[PDB]
């Protein structure tokens, strides 16, 4: 591959990945006390789980998927028209919910990857309008998709509420207003024991569902382990701002992507989490003698900034407020 792909030695995938035999996967049609039970032991113990019978149409899975990936076999001349001045805009403040293609990375290199991201919350005329305008069907399905998987991370917020003794409701404000959809492409790479789809990384914001259908994405447990593509299932990333929130009582998900030599792959990610005006802290209702906050208040624009620029550690973003 171009030299350009050629990720540094040490963050190289090896080829053989066990499967995550223990990566939990949690009924949410189980006794209500049961999925809060569950949800609670996997956020303190792992930090990425899956949800199934999670209420989300299974049809509309399907249908966003095959339009996301619809969007993918687009010509050239129609993908140009979002690389803003001719070329993939980049992660970096601010970040704008207008529909854009992107490009990632980090001995400085790219991942293997084309991402496809926009705004999906509030949903109005203006926001629609700035998606895109190919496929056809994609502004209608992806809207009620954004609309559904928004409700399905609303629920799992609230059984995280009654796991940790917040009152219902504690996430649905300025904490939640940001929606970003990502759509990733990782075409084929001819050399995947050089490359990665996506380098290690806690996700920034506050929770994450995940829509695959086929392998690629692994976790780190010092051991990296395979995450099962279940198709009608969302996986759940757990990010750096719910691990701070909840003063590290929640383990926040580190999770990679790695290429494939002979077959594409498409995944959907929605990235809910506070808007960058907001204020990070642990959660004061939580806090106490016996637990101490184990982070200072701090900007999220300005953890943005570090986050989406600094990958020396995973949590680079969030150590400059470290305290006790
Ligand atoms: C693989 N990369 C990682 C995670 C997804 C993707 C793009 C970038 O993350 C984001 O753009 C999200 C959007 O909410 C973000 C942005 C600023 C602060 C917190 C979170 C970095
Ligand atoms: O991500
Ligand atoms: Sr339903
Ligand atoms: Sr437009
Ligand atoms: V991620």
């Amino acid at each position: 591959v171009s030299e350009s792909f050629v990720a540094p030695l040490e963050k190289r995938a090896e080829n053989d990945v066990p499967l995550g035999n223990d990566v939990p996967i949690i009924d949410l049609q189980q006794d209500h006390l049961v999925v809060v039970q569950q949800i609670t032991k996997a956020c303190q113990d792992f930090g990425l789980f899956q949800v199934i019978n999670h209420g989300l149409p299974e049809k509309l899975m399907a249908e966003t998927m095959d339009v996301c990936k619809e969007f993918f076999a687009l010509p050239a001349e129609e993908k140009e028209k979002l690389q803003p001045k001719g070329e993939p805009a980049k992660f970096e403040l601010p970040l704008e919910q207008k529909a854009k293609l992107y490009v990632e990375g980090e001995e400085a290199f790219l991942y293997w990857k084309d991402t496809l991201a926009h705004g999906c919350h509030p949903l109005d005329e203006e926001l629609v309008n700035s998606w895109p305008e190919k496929p056809a069907t994609y502004r209608e399905v992806v809207a009620k998709y954004s609309v559904e998987v928004r409700k399905l991370t609303m629920r799992i917020l609230d059984y995280i509420c009654e796991g940790l003794g917040l009152k219902l409701g504690y996430f649905d404000n300025e904490l939640s207003q940001i929606q970003m959809m990502l759509t990733n492409y990782y075409p084929p790479c001819p050399d995947p024991s050089s490359t990665l789809g996506s380098g290690g990384h806690y996700d920034g914001n506050l929770i994450t569902l995940l829509q695959q259908n086929l392998p690629g994405l692994q976790q780190l447990i010092a051991k990296w382990i395979a995450v099962e593509p279940i198709p009608t299932a969302f996986v759940v990333n757990l990010g750096l701002t719910l691990k701070v929130i909840t003063n590290e009582k929640f383990e926040g998900s580190i999770h990679r992507v790695v290429t494939n030599p002979t077959r594409d792959r498409v995944s959907i990610a929605t990235f809910i989490g506070p808007d960058y005006s907001c204020t990070i802290e642990p959660a004061k209702e939580l806090l106490s003698q016996d637990n101490p906050p184990l982070y200072k208040p701090y900007s999220y624009a300005e953890f943005g900034e570090i986050y989406l620029s600094d990958k020396s550690d995973y949590d680079a973003g969030v150590k400059p407020y470290k305290i006790n």
